[PDB]
């Protein structure tokens, strides 16, 4: 079924996803300038045709310059291509989408982006600091209203700016919200949410699957386990038992086994990696499958316990995880 030359999924609206893309965030201050724009060419030489990214993550520009760099040598076309940009929370306010998705293409260089989402459900005060907090500390919110955010993602997809609509780290109501939308003209096609071995969200991708949304995975291989966000509690995903067990079986390591589990289910996955070796390394994966009781065994690993909880924000009205999904 899926291959490495072909494993593109269909979307809802008529245009389709690469299941295995590269992310791209990585901590700021502890990056070499360049290391984005370099893994972003590695990747699709290795054959990656899927990118995700964001303008917050402050690399949108190396993004760009690498994906122009390889449609100018003639390895892709820019429709071989599928990007993922994102509309941070500072940026919800109706008036601002546009403006925002069209800052992202000017800093890409490049046309329309094949996916914009919403990043969050909660919307932060405007302005310069993606992340307002007073002299107290305290973190200033602003009111969310996501359907008319979504009315001006909308707009943007009318425009020709964005191929496909959707959505990250929505629960089950704010899906609902935007689902049942009056006079609703673009479905969400994906929700951008933290999946793997120990949180499988089975619920919420039953929830998608209903509405032909596809799961994209976030975090797919646990995280960097950076303690000044992630939650640390749980040991770490790639040295789990069972995955290095089954690795064994395989030939494989345990990122193949987490990344192979994910994609065989049908649900998008973004492992990030700046390494050489690595990036090839998660690309390997349509040369093996998992029998169904490995599939199994794997989801079985499930904690309901998340790498990204995001507790700083758990005040604000549309923070997503108090419920049950
Ligand atoms: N929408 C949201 O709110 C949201 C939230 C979190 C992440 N994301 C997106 O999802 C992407 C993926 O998540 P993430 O970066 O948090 O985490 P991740 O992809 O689960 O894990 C990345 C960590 O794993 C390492 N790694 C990669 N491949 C490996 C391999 N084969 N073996 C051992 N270690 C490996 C990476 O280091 P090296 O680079 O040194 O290999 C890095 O420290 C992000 O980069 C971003 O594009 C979106």
């Amino acid at each position: 079924d899926l291959s490495a030359a072909s494993h593109r999924i269909p979307l809802s609206d008529g245009n389709s996803i690469p299941i295995i893309g590269l992310g791209t965030y990585s901590e700021p201050k502890s990056t070499p300038k360049g290391a984005c724009a370099t893994s972003v060419k590695v990747a699709i030489d290795t054959g990656y045709r899927h990118i995700d990214g964001a303008y917050i993550y402050q690399n949108e520009h190396e993004v760009g310059e690498a994906i122009r760099e390889k449609i100018a040598e003639g390895k892709v076309r820019r429709e071989d291509i599928f990007y993922c940009g994102k509309l941070w929370a500072t940026n919800h306010v109706p008036e601002m989408v546009r403006p925002t998705l069209e800052r992202t293409l000017r800093v890409l260089q490049l046309d329309y982006v094949d996916l914009y989402i919403i990043e969050v459900p909660m919307a932060f005060k405007p302005g310069d600091e993606i992340y307002p907090r007073d002299e107290n500390g305290k973190w200033l919110y602003h009111k969310s209203n996501l359907c008319a955010t979504w009315e001006a993602m909308e707009a943007c997809k009318d425009a020709g700016l964005v191929k496909s609509l959707g959505v990250s780290n929505f629960n089950r109501r704010q899906l609902e919200l935007i689902l049942n939308k009056p006079g609703l003209k673009h479905k969400p096609v994906s929700n951008q949410v933290e999946c793997h071995p120990y949180f499988t969200q089975p619920k919420l991708l039953k929830f998608c699957q209903q509405h032909d949304i596809v799961i994209t995975a976030y975090s797919p291989l646990g995280t960097s386990r950076n303690p000044i966000w992630v939650n640390v509690s749980s040991p770490p995903l790639l040295k789990d038992a069972l995955l290095n067990s089954l690795g064994k079986r395989y030939n494989k390591t345990a990122a193949q086994i987490v990344l192979r589990f994910n994609i065989q289910r049908g649900v998008v996955v973004i492992p990030k990696s700046f390494n050489l070796e690595r990036i090839k390394e998660n690309f390997q994966i349509f040369d093996f499958s998992l029998t169904e009781e490995e599939m199994k065994d794997i989801e079985a690993l499930n904690k309901n316990v998340r790498f990204v909880e995001l507790l700083m924000w758990r005040d604000h009205p549309e923070y997503p995880f108090h419920d049950e999904y």
